[PDB]
C-alpha cells in the first residue's frame, strides 16, 4: 500500500510523463520526469492510468499483472491512456489542462499461505483480487469483480480458476492462489489536489 | 436506450426521492415525486444509483435484474445507495447539496436467438452484459466484466453460465441466453446539467 | 447390502422374467413369478440386467436411479435385454439354455450428511457411486467411474456435479450429495448357481 | 487394430508373463510370435476372471509404453499388484481366464471447436483432451453408461485433464482412441474377441 505522498506521486508521475510525451513525442527518462519517487515505485505492480474529462472518460490503459516495476508500468500505462485507447481519440496536448488523472496501484501479489479448506476463509471479498497460477497456467480477476456481481469467496477462487484455464476447482486441489489489493488517487482539480478513493468497487 | 431526456428525469428522479426519504421517513410515491416520467420508465429493467462527494464514492446499491420497473428500481436504489450502503454511514439531509447522483440503467435483456455454435459471434465484448437462464435458475454478469478482466465471448458465456450455478458448457448444450447494455446519467453538479457517460468499463 | 438369497432371488426373477416373456409374449404377473421374494424387493432401487452368451455381451439394460421398486425394475429390465436392446437382435427362445443371466442391484442412494469441508473424506472411491441434487437438476455417476478413470474423491464430486448440469464446485457451496453402493449376482451356469461380483469396476 | 492372430499373441504373452514370474520371480522376453504392432505405443489392460469372477485386473490408459512392455507389465501386476485381491498362486493360473484389451493409438481430431461434437462417436470413442503438459482422459465406455453425449463427454475429458470445461471450445487438442477385447475362453485355450466395450449404452 502507498502512502499519501507516494499516492500523490504516482499521480504527478502519470501526468508529467504524458504531458511530456504531448510535447517532444518521446517519453521521459524514468528517473528524469521532474516527481520524487520513493522506493515503493521499484515494486513489481499493476497499475492503471485513467484519463477524465468533464467528468467523462477520457481514455484508461493498464497493467493488471506485476509484470513491470511500478515506475515503468505508470509510464507505459499513462502514455498509452492518452494515445493508445481505440476508443478515443488522442489526448492533445492543450486538453491536459482540462483533463484528471487517476491512478489505481495494485499491491504486490502475495501467495495465500492456507490449505484448500482455509481458503475461502483467507479471500475477503471487497478488498482482494486474485491470481490464480498453475504450472504454467495463469489467470486473475480485479477486485470489483467479485463484490459488484455478488460472488462470494467460493465463487471468486472458482471463476479466478476458470480465468486461468484451469478447472473451477483446481483450488480445491491446490492450485495455488494470490491475493492483491488496490487504492486509486485520483486529481480533484487538473494538477491540483490528490485525493484517495479505498473503494475499487462501485458496489457490494 | 434512454433519450437525454429521460436520462435528466432519471437522475432528478433519484435525487428527489433520496431527499424527501431523508426529510421525513417515508418512501415518496414513485409517480407522485413532482417530477416528469416518460412511459420509458414502466418498462423492466435494471439500476443502480450512485452518489459520490467531493469526487469520492458516498454510496451505491443497485438491482442488475429486471424484475421492477425503472421508476420502482430508481426509487428504491436510490434511497438504498444514500441509507443502507454497509460500506458508508447513512446519508445526511444537508449532504445532499454536496453530492452528485449518478444512475446505471440497463436495458430489457433480450433472448439471443442463435444456435450454441453462433452465440459466441452474438455477445460483443464491452457492449453487452449476460444473463443465462435454465428453468428458475439464473446467472447475470455485468457489461464491464468481460473487457475489465480480458474475456472474450466464449469465456463471458462460460462465466456467466456458472454464475448461475450451472455448468460452464450449459450456454453450448442449449441453455437460454440473453444480452443487454446499459447508461450512465450523472450530474456535473447538484441538481445541474446531467452529462451521458456511454462507457460502463473503466478499460478494454 | 442384499444377502446370497436375496442375490440369488433377483436372478431367478430376472430369468424367469425373461422365459416367460419370450414364451407366452407377455410380463409375469410380479408377486407370481415363482421366486420368493423379500421385502427388499419392494425398496426403490436401481438395478440393471445383464445377459451373456459364449462368454460374450447379449444385452443389458437398467435403472441407473432409484425410480421404481426392485421388482418392478428388475421385471423391466429384464424383458428390455432380452428385447430392447438395439445393440442386439430380440433373443429366442431356445437361447435362454445357452445364455448367462446377471444383475446388478443398487441400494437406495443415502444422503451424505457432511460439510463441503467433510464431503471428500466421506466419499469412497470404488465403493461408492454418486448423485448431486440442487432443485430439479440431478445427476449421477457409476460407482465404476471414479476408479476406472483415476478420479479421487474431489474429481468424482466435481464431475457428478456437471454430470447434474450444474456447476463442478456446486458440492462446495452447499449442494444436495447423494451415495450408492452396487453389487452384481450372476448364473455361473444357465438356470445353475449363483455367484456374487463383489466389484462393478474392471481396475483402480 | 490388432488382428485376431496379433489379438490371440498379446493374451499367450500376457499368460506366459505371468506364469513364468510366478515361477522364477522375474522376467524376461517369452516364446510367442510378435509382429511390430507389439512395437506401437498403445493403452492396455490385462484381467484374470476365475469361476466367473474378478481375479485381477491392471493397466495403462495412456501410450507411454510400446504394446509388448504394456502387456509385460500389466500382467504381472493384475496377478501380484492388485490391492483388491490376494496374490495368485502357480497353481491357480490353470484354472484362471486371461483377458487383454488394447487400446488404439490416440489420433488426433482435426476440426474446428464447431465440429468436434460431430465428430465424437458415443460408445466407441475414449478421448484424451491435451493442451501443453495438461492431459486428460476417459475411457469409451465412460460415455455411453453414464448418458453423456459428445459435449459431455468431451467437456469431462477436460476437466479430467484439469482444465477448464470448454477447453475444448477454446482450442484445446482433442485425441481419440477405440479399444478390442480378446479373451480365453478356456484356460490356455481358444481366443475370442468382445465387440463391446461398455456393458450398457
Amino acid at each position: 500500500m502507498l502512502t499519501e505522498t507516494e499516492g500523490r506521486a504516482a499521480v504527478k508521475l502519470a501526468r508529467k510523463t504524458i504531458e511530456i510525451f504531448l510535447s517532444k513525442g518521446k517519453s521521459p527518462r524514468p528517473d528524469a520526469s521532474g516527481v520524487e519517487l520513493s522506493p515503493v515505485f521499484e515494486e513489481y505492480r499493476g497499475v492503471f492510468v485513467t484519463l477524465t474529462e468533464g467528468g467523462l472518460l477520457r481514455g484508461c490503459i493498464g497493467h493488471p499483472y506485476p509484470d513491470s516495476t511500478l515506475k515503468e508500468a505508470i509510464l507505459d500505462s499513462a502514455i498509452s491512456a492518452a494515445t493508445r485507447d481505440p476508443r478515443f481519440p488522442t489526448v492533445e496536448q492543450d486538453e491536459m489542462k482540462n483533463i484528471l488523472v487517476e491512478v489505481t496501484i495494485l499491491t504486490q501479489p502475495e501467495k495465500i499461505n492456507a490449505s484448500p479448506k482455509e481458503l475461502p476463509d483467507k479471500v475477503e471479498i471487497g478488498k482482494h483480487g486474485l491470481i490464480v497460477k498453475q504450472g504454467y497456467c495463469q489467470g486473475l480477476l480485479l477486485p470489483q469483480v467479485a463484490p459488484e456481481n455478488d460472488m462470494d469467496s467460493i465463487d471468486f477462487l472458482s471463476h479466478t480458476c476458470m480465468k486461468a484455464g484451469l478447472s473451477p476447482d483446481a483450488w480445491v486441489k491446490g492450485a495455488e492462489v494470490y491475493c492483491f489489493e488496490g487504492q486509486i488517487f485520483k486529481e480533484k482539480e487538473p494538477d491540483g489536489e490528490v485525493i484517495e478513493e479505498k473503494f475499487l468497487e462501485h458496489h457490494h
